[PDB]
């Protein structure tokens, strides 16, 4: 019922040429069930929304919640769509703990990128501090409660869980564990939302994602596609794309 969705967050990497190495193999056997979403950096939203097929999407990595202002390095959702795209990641676990974006700001951005017109892919996840706390549904909830109340359309919603206690730290997040905090997630907004929106709402997996483990990964039950770092910057990635394929 849910479209498979899968995202490729390129991250701080790219140029030209590599973006059109990445565009090169993207024209290859794409299911034609999953929807596509490629996040590249913020000075390449214009170059890749015109050189990439119009079948994939094209998601800024991150915006601001205005218009405009006096934001020194910081782009509008009226920018982004200016270029041309469609999407942007907002709250990625590296704004939250490298750069400090606090749960408010991530909803006013969320709130903001959807009054101007774009879908947005908000991201939540704990650390393994909270983890092996036993907190893990505290603040996965907890972050979602934090945006609820700025997601003014659903339907342009897809959110992205990071097992952020297994990034980074050497930690295996196995699929019956990314499985039951997407299950939970998906009963929360039952109970908090409506279970029109839990049914109908896209929730991927931005843990480690590669060809590799991606069919372990696609069918769990309440995993509706990816969010995927590294492995988008290679032909893999067609792979992944074609997890339930």
């Amino acid at each position: 019922q849910r479209k498979f969705f899968v995202g490729g967050n390129w991250k701080m990497n790219g140029d030209k040429a590599a973006i059109d190495g990445i565009i090169s193999f993207m024209k290859g056997p794409l299911n034609a069930d999953t929807e596509v979403v490629v996040g590249c950096p913020q000075c390449y939203l214009m170059y890749t929304r015109e050189h990439m097929p119009a079948n994939i999407g094209v998601a800024a990595q991150n915006c601001y919640k205005t218009a405009k202002g006096a934001f020194t390095g910081e782009i509008s959702p009226a920018m982004i769509k200016d270029c041309g795209c469609e999407w942007v990641i907002l709250g990625h676990s590296e704004r939250r703990n490298v750069f400090g974006e606090p749960d408010q700001l991530i909803s006013e951005k969320v709130g903001h990128a959807l009054e101007a017109g774009l879908k947005v892919i908000p991201c939540i996840g704990e650390k393994l501090e909270e983890r092996e706390s036993n907190r893990t549904e505290e603040v996965v909830f907890a972050q979602m409660k934090a945006l609820v109340p700025n997601i003014s359309d659903w339907s342009r919603v897809v959110i992205a869980y990071e097992p952020v206690w297994a990034i980074g730290t050497g930690k295996t997040a196995t699929p019956e564990q990314a499985q039951d905090v997407h299950a939970k997630l998906r009963q929360w907004l039952r109970d908090n939302v409506s279970p029109q929106v839990a049914e109908s709402t896209r929730i991927i997996y931005g843990g480690s994602v590669s060809a590799g483990n991606c069919k372990e990964l696609a069918k769990t039950g309440d995993i509706d596609g990816f969010l995927v770092g590294g492995a988008s910057l290679k032909p893999d990635f067609v792979t992944i794309i074609n997890a339930r394929a």
